[PDB]
């Protein structure tokens, strides 16, 4: 499954929703 990083103007693909939930604690979850 394709996913996407759709916060604001992002806009990164990636082929893992660990990896999607990796890169979103940039912007939020743990901050
Ligand atoms: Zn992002």
């Amino acid at each position: 499954r394709p996913f996407l990083c759709t916060w604001v103007c992002c806009g990164k693909r990636f082929t893992r929703s660990d990896e999607l939930q990796r890169h979103k604690r940039t912007h939020t979850g743990e901050k």
